[PDB]
């Protein structure tokens, strides 16, 4: 796996932006798996994400007005055939209270990889950990990190 993916300058179909509320999983305590990830509310990414491919993707995120740099899992949800597109996001770095029932603002911008065949709890959390060292190695770009200060982020 490479340290760092995507082009110099963010291409399209990126920048993506979108808005979803914050609400619960199904259990997965991943705050105390030292990986917490925000669901974002279904009815916010069905037609939105419904033909982008699975897997995790990069860029910045906004809640309890401030901004962060992040990865996204999109997959599909596991208790349903009807196929209902799933995005749940980790914000790097971040220091803060939970923030359940608020709004996050979403600005995808590059394509990390696609998703791998559940092998363990350690396995998936040394994938995270990946994710994220390539997702901020990914926004160290000039054309990238200017996304940070968006005016949808305004
Ligand atoms: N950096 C962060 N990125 C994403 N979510 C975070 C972050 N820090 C705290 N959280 C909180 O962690 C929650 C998810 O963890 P958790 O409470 O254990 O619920 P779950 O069991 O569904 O994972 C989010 O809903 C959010 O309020």
């Amino acid at each position: 796996r490479p340290e760092i993916v995507g082009p110099e300058k963010v291409q399209s179909p990126y920048p993506i932006r979108f808005e979803g509320k914050v609400v619960h999983g199904f259990g997965r305590g991943s705050k105390e798996l030292g990986i917490p990830t925000a669901n974002i509310s279904e009815d916010a990414i069905q037609e939105l994400l419904r033909y982008r491919d699975s897997g995790v993707y990069f860029g910045y995120a906004m809640v309890q007005k401030r901004v962060f740099p992040m990865v996204m899992s999109v997959g599909w949800n596991p208790y349903y055939k009807n196929k209902l597109r799933s995005a749940e996001v980790h914000l790097i770095e971040r220091q803060g209270e939970d923030f359940y029932e608020e709004i996050m603002r979403v600005i995808v911008l590059g394509y990390i990889r696609p998703e791998l065949n559940y092998a363990g709890l350690d396995k998936l959390i040394e994938d995270i950990h990946t994710d994220i060292r390539v997702a901020l190695n990914s926004m160290d770009r000039p054309s990238y990190s200017s996304y940070k200060k968006d005016p949808f982020f305004k």
